[PDB]
Formats: structure tokens, sequence, C-alpha cells
């Protein structure tokens, strides 16, 4: 038009400008015959189906007025209206109207009609009619979007149940902490060293820390007893003894003391050893206690 | 002389359901969740938005619940078992499926055992065509 | 059974016998429904969580096929198949497996988790959940058994 810019024609066609000589056309893109022979496009929609082709390419192939035909001629093809560069036809999806049939088989329907092509009502060197299809599922997975959240009158009851952790000690005797003793009861030397150390048999969580807040030892099985020799004092062990070392507690479900052997002043025997032990929990407490050792 | 090209293009159906409240199948929910009661009736039907052929009958093939929208979950409540519903329950009665478009199944609510907490409902439809096959199932009601 | 005797059934339910008709059943012990809606038993073990429930009792209220399911559906009820009358599920003491979580407070840790009852997979009239919780202290008392004879000069 000798009006309107370029936004007059089609943006996808390049819009030619010159002092007195303006037009549009297209460019390499949608230029060539053969691909545009071979060039379309297709739609399958619910209720309807669209084959468009280029208005240029017709254009440039020669045909400057297009004529579509279906096998029923009340249907015939028009503009696109909403993206200019097409041209398209509309055919309902049923059998009977603008020529369309029914292909079906068990897995599923299909539907089929040809479209013919000319440049005008008659036809001189070429007939091409384009036979298409469109698939749809007979079988189709559908979902309720809107969830549900019912109500029911429930009953809950608390019940409470009080357990208990099993936990135990064993005496070692190489400082790798390799054979637990079995008997009842052993004899030993001063100087020899005593290596002993706390498992969990169950429950061991890696989270749960095994932490000595404090042992002694007993002459009598019996741990309430005034005579106590404390060889760890609240989380530490007791200082003026170098023998007293302790290999790793709090770390892991590991705790070993290492300390030589002794002897109650007195009458006393026999010898026991009796410990107090707390859990530590890694997510909050260090778990790893420092003292003047 | 004419020159042939094949075209072919994948195409899919509309189809929904919705949710009525009444009996007579009246006013479809629209909020994306609802609360009710197990004494409450969930009546359902299905409908296609679109292609409602006169020879295109609606066959609920199965149906089932499921306590998450993934319909691919072990947990699933068939309410429809091939075709037919679940017997040793009176409560699940269907006025119309296979007749025509509208496919309405009708049940009172329930709730998964476990923490499960919301309930989807999901479907598997046949169409049947009405030229060739009866598209009326009969069974062991 | 048409085969086994009296052993056949559990013990603790009486078995019933008669010409052409066998069968065992419970008596006014395990006969009513709301103690038994009020029965239970639980066990706190050191590594794992049980929680029963007479099967009589089950069968007695309606319940011929028995659902059990806590937070986690991976954790399901079965036989006690060390008493036959109990049916009990288990469940690991930790947080994450089962759908168990961890309370901690300052005296000992607890553990808490929620059993599901049902008679099937949906739920019609009641729904039944049973909130049980083991409480293992975070102090104790340990004491070794061997004692020691030392030797001195
Ligand atoms: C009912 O009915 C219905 C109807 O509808 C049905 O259904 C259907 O069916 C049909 C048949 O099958 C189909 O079609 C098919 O397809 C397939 C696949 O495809 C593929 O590819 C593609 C691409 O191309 C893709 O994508 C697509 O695309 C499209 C476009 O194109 C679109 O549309 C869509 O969307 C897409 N898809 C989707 C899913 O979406 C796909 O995916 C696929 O993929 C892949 O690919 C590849 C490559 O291609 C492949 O491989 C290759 O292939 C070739 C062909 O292509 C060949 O085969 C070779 O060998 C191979 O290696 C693969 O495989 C795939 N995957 C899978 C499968 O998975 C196809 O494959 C086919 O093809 C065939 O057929 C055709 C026809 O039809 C033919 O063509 C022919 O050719 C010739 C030469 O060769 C010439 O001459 C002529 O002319 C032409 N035409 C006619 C014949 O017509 C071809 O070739 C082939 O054939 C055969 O093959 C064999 C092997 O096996 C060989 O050996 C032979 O040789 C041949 N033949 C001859 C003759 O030669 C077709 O196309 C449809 O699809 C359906 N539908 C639906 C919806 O789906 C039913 O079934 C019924 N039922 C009853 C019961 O009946
Ligand atoms: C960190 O967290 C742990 C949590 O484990 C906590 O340790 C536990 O604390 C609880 C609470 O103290 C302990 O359970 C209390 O036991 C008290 C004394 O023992 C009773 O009860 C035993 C049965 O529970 C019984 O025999 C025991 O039976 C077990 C089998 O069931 C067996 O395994 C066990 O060996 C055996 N022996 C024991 C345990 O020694 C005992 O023989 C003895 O009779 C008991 O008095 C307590 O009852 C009070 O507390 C509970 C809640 O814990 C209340 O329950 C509430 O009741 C309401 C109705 O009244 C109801 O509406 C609520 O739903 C219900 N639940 C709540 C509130 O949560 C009781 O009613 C009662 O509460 C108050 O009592 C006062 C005074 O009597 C009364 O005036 C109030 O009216 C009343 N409250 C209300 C609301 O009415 C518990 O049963 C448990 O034993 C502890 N664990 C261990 C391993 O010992 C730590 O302390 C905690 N630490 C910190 C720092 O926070
Ligand atoms: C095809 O592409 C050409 C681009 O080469 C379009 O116009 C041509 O423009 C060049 C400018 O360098 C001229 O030399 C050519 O003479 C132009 N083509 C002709 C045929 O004169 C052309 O408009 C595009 N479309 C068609 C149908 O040829
Ligand atoms: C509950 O206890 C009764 C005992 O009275 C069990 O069976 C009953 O046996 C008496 C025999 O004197 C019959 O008169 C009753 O008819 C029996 N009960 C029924 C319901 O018929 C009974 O099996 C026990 N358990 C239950 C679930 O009822
Ligand atoms: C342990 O000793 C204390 C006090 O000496 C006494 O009260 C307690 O009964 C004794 N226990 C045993 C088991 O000997
Ligand atoms: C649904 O669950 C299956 C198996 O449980 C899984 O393979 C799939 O990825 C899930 N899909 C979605 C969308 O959650």
């Amino acid at each position: 038009s000798v009006e309107g810019t370029c936004e007059e024609c089609s943006i996808d066609e390049d819009c030619k400008s010159n002092n007195g000589r303006w037009h549009c056309q297209c460019k390499q893109d949608f230029n060539i015959t053969d691909i545009s022979l071979l060039e379309h496009r297709l739609e399958c929609g619910a209720n309807d189906m669209k084959v468009s082709l280029g208005k240029c390419q017709l254009k440039s192939l020669g045909f400057d007025k297009v004529f579509m035909y279906l096998s029923d001629s009340r249907c015939s093809g028009f503009n696109d209206r909403d993206n200019r560069d097409w041209v398209s036809v509309v055919t309902p999806a049923r059998d009977g109207p603008c020529g369309t049939v029914l292909t079906r088989n068990e897995t599923h329907a299909t539907y089929s009609n040809t479209l013919y092509l000319a440049d005008e009502i008659i036809i001189r060197d070429l007939n091409i009619k384009i036979n298409f299809a469109c698939s749809y599922p007979l079988d189709m997975k559908v979902s309720l979007k809107t969830a549900l959240q019912p109500m029911v009158s429930a009953l809950n009851i608390r019940v409470g149940g009080t357990g208990m952790f099993t936990v135990r000690m064993a005496l070692f005797q190489t400082p790798s902490y390799t054979q637990p003793y079995q008997g009842s009861s052993v004899t030993l030397s001063t100087e020899a060293f005593l290596y002993v150390g706390t498992m969990l048999d169950g429950g061991d969580l890696s989270r749960f820390a095994l932490l000595m807040t404090n042992c002694y030892a007993t002459p009598s099985s019996n741990a309430t007893d005034p005579l106590k020799y404390f060889i760890i004092q609240d989380r530490c062990p007791h200082t003026r003894d170098s023998t007293i070392q302790v290999v790793e507690n709090g770390e892991s479900s590991q705790g070993r003391f290492s300390v030589q052997m002794f002897r109650f002043a007195g009458n006393y025997d026999l010898v026991y050893l009796h410990c107090e032990v707390y859990l530590c929990d890694t997510m909050n407490e260090k778990c790893k206690p420092t003292c003047s050792g």
C-alpha cells in the first residue's frame, strides 16, 4: 500500500523501501522451488484440522492466485487471519463433512483427507494433491487436578514404654584393644598396664557419642561404697598421675582409657571397676571436653 | 500426471472430568482443593470438550484413586476394575457408562489408610464405536 | 485345618472340637470391644521397638484382615512368629527410617512414632492411629562383672 509503512506488509517477508517505489518481498529463507514444493505445515486440533503453506512460496512459484480445494468443493481455503504469512483451510474432525473419511483400527482411529492445489480452476501441467491425515489416540491418560482433603473422626491414644539401652565394657590386654577377657576373675601385677574400653552392643547411632562423665574403682562389687578412687573426675582424668592416658573419649562409640594396675590400701584384696557415662549428641554439643590435663 | 506426497500429523483429543455435588450432576467445582466427610456422597462425571461424535461412546476401562498426583504409584484403589465396578461395596453405583459421552460413577468419600492426607482421582477410558461394538459391558455386578 | 489337632491352632484361643465340625475361637478373656480398643502391648528394645495387639481381638472387632501402617508406608505389620496370638510390627530405633522422629531433652532422649490401624486400605467410619513412644535413659549405671586380683610384693 502507498500509505502504510513496513507494518502494512507481513514482518516475515522483508519490506523493501525506496523513493517513489515501495514494496515487500522475501529472502533466501523462502525463495526456492523444490523445497517449497516439499514445504508445508499441518496442525491437528481437538475439533478441527488445519493445513497451511507459505503464501510467499506460492507467489514465488508463479501461483499469484491460490485455489485450495478438498474432496468436497464446499470446503475452500482462505487467509490465515492470525499470522498473515500463512494461508490455511479448516476441516471438522468428523466423517461426511468436508469430504473427510474415518480410518479406524484397534490401536487408535485416524482421519484422512486430500487437499487439491492449483493456480486456477483448470489444470494444465501438474495436478498436485496433498494427502494428509491426523492420528488421534483412542486411549489416553486423564488426571483430576483438584485434590481432596477428607475429614475423619480419628482416635489418637498416647502409649509410653520405658526402654533401656545396652552398654558393656571389656578389659583388653594389648594397647591395640584386641582380645577381651572372659573369666570371672583375673590376676595381674602393678607394673602391668590395664587397658580398658567401652562399647555399645546396640543403638550405635552416628550422632550419639560416648562421654565418660566420671569413672572410679571400688574394693567391692557394691557401687555405693565411700572408698572411691576416681580415675575420671567430671569428664576429665585425675591429674598428678602421668600413667593416666585416654586415647579417645567422646569422639565415637569407642571410649578407651589407659592406666596401670593398682591396689587399694588395707585388707581389701579384690578391686572392681565402675563408670558413669553420658551419651552426647554431635548435632548440638561439641562432645570434645577440654581441661587442664 | 499427478504427484502424491504422504503427510501425517500427531493429534490428541480433549478430555476432562468434573466433581459434581448433587446427584443430578449440576455444578462443577473450581477450587484447587476441597474438603469433605466420609458420609458425603462423591458424585463424579466425565465429558468430552470436543469431538462429541454420536458413534463414539465413553467406556471406563478402569478407574482408581491415588494418594498423590503422580499416577504411577503402587498404592492404587481400583474403583472400576476391567470395565466394571469393584464388588463388595454397595456404595459403588454408576448410572451410565458407554451409553453416550456422559460417563458418571457414584461413590461415597474415602481416605487412604496411613499418613496420606490428600487423595487424588485418576481414570483410564476407552472410546467405543457403536457401529461394531455393543459398548454395553455386562458382568457379575 | 482339617488335619492338625488342637496344637494346630494357638493355645491361648480355645480349640473347639465336634464331629464333622472343628474350629478354634476365644473366650470372655478376649471377647469385648471397648477394652479391646483400649487393649494393646508395647516392647522397647535396645535396637528396635515392637507394638502388638491380640489377633483374636482384631477378628472379634470385625477386622478379619488387618492392615498396620506407620508414618512411612515401607513399614508394614506382620505375624508375631514367636507367640502366634499376637501380631506385631518392628521399627528401628533411629530417626529417618520407618518414619520415626527423635525427641530429645536434657534429662534423656525419646523416640516417637505413630501407628495406623484399619480393616482395609480405605477408611470409612473411624481412623484410629496409635501414638506411641519409647523413652531411653541417657545416663545409666554400668558395672564391670569380672573382678581383679592384683599381685604386690
Ligand atoms: C493403526 O493406524 C495408525 C495410523 O496412524 C498406526 O499408527 C501409526 O503407525 C505409523 C506406522 O508405523 C507411524 O508412522 C511411523 O513412525 C515411525 C516413527 O517415526 C520416527 O521418526 C520420526 C521422525 O521422522 C520421529 O518424530 C516424529 O516426527 C513426526 C514427523 O515425521 C511427527 O509428526 C511426530 O510428532 C514425531 N513423533 C512423535 C512420537 O511425536 C518419531 O519419534 C520416530 O522417532 C524415531 O525415528 C528414527 C529415525 O526415523 C526411527 O528409526 C528409523 O526410522 C526409519 C523410518 O523413519 C526406518 O524405519 C529405519 O529403518 C529406522 O532405523 C526410530 O525407529 C523412531 N523411533 C521409534 C519408532 O520409537 C517411523 O519409523 C515409521 O517409518 C516406517 O514406516 C514408513 C511408512 O509408514 C516408511 O516410509 C516409507 O519408506 C520407504 C523407503 O524406506 C518409501 O519408499 C515409502 O514411500 C515410505 N512411505 C510409505 C511406505 O508410506 C518408513 O521407511 C518406515 O518403514 C519401514 O521401516 C523398516 C524398519 O523398521 C524398514 O526396514 C523398511 O524398509 C521401511 N519400509 C519401507 C517400505 O522401506 C512410520 O513413519 C505413526 O507414527 C503411527 N501413529 C502415531 C500417532 O504414532 C497404528 O499402529 C495402527 N494400528 C494397527 C493395529 O494397525
Ligand atoms: C524429657 O522427656 C521425657 C519424656 O519421656 C521425660 O521423661 C518421662 O516423663 C514422663 C512425665 O513425667 C513420665 O511419665 C509420667 O510418669 C509419672 C509417674 O509414673 C506413673 O505412671 C506410670 C505410667 O505412665 C506408672 O507405671 C509405669 O508404667 C509403664 C507402662 O505404661 C512402665 O513401662 C513403667 O515401668 C511403669 N513405671 C514407671 C514409669 O515408673 C507408674 O507406676 C506411675 O503411676 C506420671 O505421674 C505421669 O502422669 C502425668 O503426666 C502425664 C503426661 O506425661 C499426664 O498425661 C496427660 O493426662 C491428661 C489428662 O489428665 C491428658 O489430657 C493428656 O493428653 C496426657 N498427656 C500429656 C499431658 O502429655 C498425666 O495426666 C499426669 O499429669 C499430671 O499429674 C498431676 C499430678 O499427679 C495432675 O495434677 C495433673 O492433672 C496431670 N496432668 C494433666 C494434664 O492432667 C507420667 O505418666 C515418664 O515415665 C518419663 N520417662 C521415663 C523413662 O521415666 C523427662 O522427664 C523430660 N525431661 C525434661 C527435663 O523435660
Ligand atoms: C530471491 O532472492 C533474491 C536475492 O538475491 C531476491 O532479489 C534479488 O536481489 C538481488 C540483489 O543483489 C538482485 O541482484 C536480483 O536480481 C534479485 N532477484 C531477481 C529475480 O531479480 C528475490 O526477490 C528473491 N525472491 C525471488 C522470487 O527471486
Ligand atoms: C464370646 O463368648 C461366647 C461365650 O458365650 C462365645 O461363644 C458363645 O457360646 C455360647 C455357649 O453358651 C453361645 O450360646 C453363644 O451363642 C456363643 N456366641 C455367639 C456369638 O454365638 C464367643 O465365641 C466369644 N466370642 C465372640 C466374638 O463372641
Ligand atoms: C551398698 O552399700 C550401701 C551403703 O554402704 C548400702 O546402702 C546398700 O544396701 C549396699 N548394696 C549392696 C547391694 O550391697
Ligand atoms: C511417579 O512414580 C514413579 C515410580 O514411583 C516414578 O518412576 C516417576 O518418576 C514418578 N513421576 C512423578 C512425576 O513423580
